[PDB]
């Protein structure tokens, strides 16, 4: 049985009208349910680009086979792409950017009658002690002091959510990237930061205030808490999806490993294969959720 | 002549702008850039490429072969234009998406060896106490509890730095803005929030704990600090120009009055005319800088 989704937000049932205006849509231009009512798996990455690679990937696995069009086309803030009923969102870089797709996001979800749905990550991130190219699936999304939390400020005041992902879907995508036996994946935490240069300890910013032995106490502090990739969003992701009762995901590869460096180098060819690595396994955990009962 | 506070920087063989898909290596910055002295940064990238090309058309370039390449197709991350003196670039949303922007954007000015230069963010914002439509020349980018602090987490640990946009700037741009005549403009604060849904007050997105009445006070002691609109990005944006002792301001129209509500539900082709607003002044500010000398 599949619960329905559910809004924190009385208001909601209030309104005459609900305007996502960062996705250009509206209950009073487009029919949610018709639309979205059945969509059963949500994918959501930073890219535009990636994510509709994506649903095409995804269509071509599940015989959707033979073109996709974008959902939002009316605004260039996000990427919105629907096959069957899997949906495909980008979300851009950063906590605030993915913040705001997902508030809408679920409020789409919530006037289309949506049920039994999964959100799932997948994105990229910087590697602790791994070798460039795996895949992370977190455990816990944790802040830049280790602690699974997400601060938010409301009305000007802090407040904190938990930011733990759902332990059995996280052992379930490792199952499937058993399966795949593509490329290697690990379960660990994952640091999430607001910013990519200082936020992350590199040396590679247009500011640093510190050395390359400060970078490496502070990469080998978070390895012993159990971190293993760096990345943007997956603190609010977990957040959100928490507070609303969504079960969700997060998977990320790695596009280097810190412990050796800053910069992003390898070759194009490389990059681009290891960010199809998570499309993969996300389509190997759909693949069989639906060959299944 | 623009500057840097990372020595890493200097030593390095290549300099990789992952993000814009630039490289030391691959492209030549100087032959590129030496020449730029107006930078405009915006969140969306046709925003962006339409301002480049009223500016274009406005200082006489506007020829007939008229197109204005992206100069990072190469990735999806941002848009990037430039004519003449005056580099356009997109941001995205959210203090982590333009921070990662500035960084690169700063190695950039500082690898072409650019000087004299001005950065100025066009945007949107919710106005507090305003009509719609009006334009906020922003003097101190102020944080959730109205301090002109930005904090930033660096190696676990906590740093602040001063907000505090240019006097001598602010006042140059309201004076443009009178010499246009035609759309409201004033000098007030910007609040810059993480999110905006929570973050703002708003009432409309998924999560909401708050009644009408938190949103008011909230927003009526902002106003009451001084505060004139509401926004995303005005603070790391103000810290970095800071730290680079870079000339920098921000300018962004307001798309509602926040005392009367949470949506944008303006037509679209007021909210395309009030977007134009800060995109004008703007090219006043330039129109006249290049009359001078
Ligand atoms: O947030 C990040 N994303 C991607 C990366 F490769 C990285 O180092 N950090
Ligand atoms: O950050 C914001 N941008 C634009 C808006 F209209 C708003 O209310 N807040
Ligand atoms: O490379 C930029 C970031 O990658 C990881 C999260 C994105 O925001
Ligand atoms: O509407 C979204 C936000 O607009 C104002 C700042 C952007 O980041």
């Amino acid at each position: 049985h599949n619960d329905l989704v559910q809004l924190c937000n009385p208001h909601i049932a209030a309104m005459k009208e609900d305007i996502l205006y960062h996705f250009s849509l509206s209950t009073s231009t487009h029919d949610f349910p018709a639309m979205f009512g059945d969509v059963k798996f949500v994918c959501v990455g930073g890219s535009p680009s990636r994510m509709k690679a994506f649903i095409k990937y995804v269509a071509m696995e599940l015989g959707f086979a033979h073109d996709y069009p974008n959902i939002c086309e009316g605004t260039d803030r996000y990427a919105m792409f629907k096959v069957g009923p899997v949906l495909s969102v980008s979300h851009g870089m950063g906590v605030p950017s993915i913040a705001i797709m997902l508030h809408e996001l679920i409020k789409l979800l919530y006037h289309a009658h949506c049920s039994g749905v999964t959100l799932i990550r997948i994105g990229t991130s910087g590697g602790i002690g791994l070798e460039p190219g795996s895949v992370v699936i977190t455990r816990q999304a944790v802040d830049p002091c280790f602690k699974p939390e997400f601060e938010q400020i409301v009305l000007g005041k802090r407040e904190v959510r938990n930011t733990d992902l759902d332990e059995q879907l996280v052992q379930e995508l490792a199952r499937c990237s058993a399966e795949l036996g593509e490329f290697p994946t690990v379960v660990g935490n994952t640091m999430c930061t607001l910013d990519f240069y200082e936020g992350q300890g590199r040396l590679d910013g247009a500011l640093c205030s510190y050395t390359e032995k400060d970078k490496q106490d502070y990469l080998r502090a978070a390895y012993a808490a159990g971190i293993r990739n760096i990345e943007m969003e997956a603190s609010v992701f977990a957040a959100m999806c928490n507070a609303c009762g969504l079960r969700a995901a997060v998977v990320c590869v790695t596009l280097l490993n810190r412990l050796e460096g800053d910069q992003i180098s390898s070759p194009h060819d490389v990059l681009a294969e290891y960010q199809q690595r998570p499309q993969r396994l996300v389509g190997q955990f759909i693949k069989k959720r639906l060959m299944q009962a």
